[PDB]
């Protein structure tokens, strides 16, 4: 009241919690890579392609939006949310390279001067209800926090975590999550509801990974 819009939880973590240096994320996983992309931008039903009409959306931090690569801004086929207390979406598109991308790239960038709540209060208005099917926060730090506690954490229907090994020497942002088991304070616990097998990564390193999903406890 206002209510907020559910949303799932998308990241890749190391055994403590590690997600990045506070810049960029240390590893290489190209494998994770394209999961993100077909996770985040795949909509419900039989050939359902990406629009305006419909797609999913991904929110994330404005110095998250800063690390990903000037030539992969804005994420295609998804409606970018940044978070900035400061940063207008003209000065997000102005970051955009390619000027004729950038043109196109006006109506995927959404510029919200507030935090993870204020995406999903955003998020619920009759213009998005229809037009985003799924809402992923994909971070950073920061955001994850305010995704875990109330009363975000209140509408997080899952998390897709890539669990990558061994643990990263460069991390000093992280991921949070009560481990199997436990319930935090607030009252969140996590149960996995699927976890594929550990593979080796093509990526420099030959990272180990899994492509885990936990859902909220709903006793
Ligand atoms: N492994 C993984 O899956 C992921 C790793 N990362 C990594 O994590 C690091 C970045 O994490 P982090 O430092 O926490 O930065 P964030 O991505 O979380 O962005 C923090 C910023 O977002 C905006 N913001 C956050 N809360 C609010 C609020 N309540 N109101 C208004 N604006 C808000 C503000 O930007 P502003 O300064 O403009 O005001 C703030 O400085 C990098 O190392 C990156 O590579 C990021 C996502 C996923
Ligand atoms: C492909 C990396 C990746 N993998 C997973 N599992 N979750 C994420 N949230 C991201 C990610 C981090 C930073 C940006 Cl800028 C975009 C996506």
């Amino acid at each position: 009241r206002p209510p907020l819009r559910p949303f799932s939880v998308v990241v890749a973590s190391d055994e403590k919690g590690g997600i990045g240096d506070g810049g960029t994320i240390p590893w290489e996983i190209p494998e994770d890579m394209q999961y993100f992309r077909r996770v985040t931008t795949n909509l419900r039903g039989k050939n359902v392609k990406p629009s305006p009409s419909k797609r999913n959306a991904v929110v994330m931090g404005r110095k998250t939006w800063d690390s990903l690569p000037p030539k992969f801004r804005p994420l295609s086929n998804r409606l970018n949310v940044v978070l900035s207390r400061s940063a207008t979406k003209e000065q997000l598109l102005a970051g955009i390279p390619d000027p004729i991308k950038r043109a196109e790239a006006a109506n995927d960038v959404v510029a919200v001067n507030g935090g993870l709540e204020d995406a999903l209060r955003m998020l619920v208005s009759k213009e998005h209800t229809s037009s985003i099917e799924t809402v992923f926060c994909i971070g950073g730090g920061t955001i994850y926090k305010q995704a875990l506690c109330a009363p975000c954490v209140n509408v997080l229907q899952a998390i897709h975590r890539t669990v990558v090994r061994p643990a990263s020497n460069s991390c000093s942002v992280f991921f949070d999550i009560p481990a199997a088991g436990t319930k935090t304070p607030e009252g969140l616990e996590l149960v996995r509801e699927s976890i594929t097998d550990e593979r080796v990564s093509t990526g420099a390193g030959g990272k180990k990974y899994q492509f885990e999903k936990l859902v909220p406890r709903n006793s």
